[PDB]
């Protein structure tokens, strides 16, 4: 010549703690994260 840069960790929310782990129970995540092949995970995006 002004610009820095600065991310930091953000909070979460106890509503979307117990809907993230409703969802979670689904078993092709499981067959998903094992096999690691994307036809699967495309879903949970």
């Amino acid at each position: 010549k002004k610009k820095y840069e600065h991310v930091l960790k953000c909070r979460l929310s106890n509503r979307q703690k117990a809907l993230y782990e409703d969802v979670i129970l689904q078993p092709g995540t499981q067959e998903a994260l094992k096999s690691g092949h994307f036809v699967n995970v495309l879903s949970i995006l």
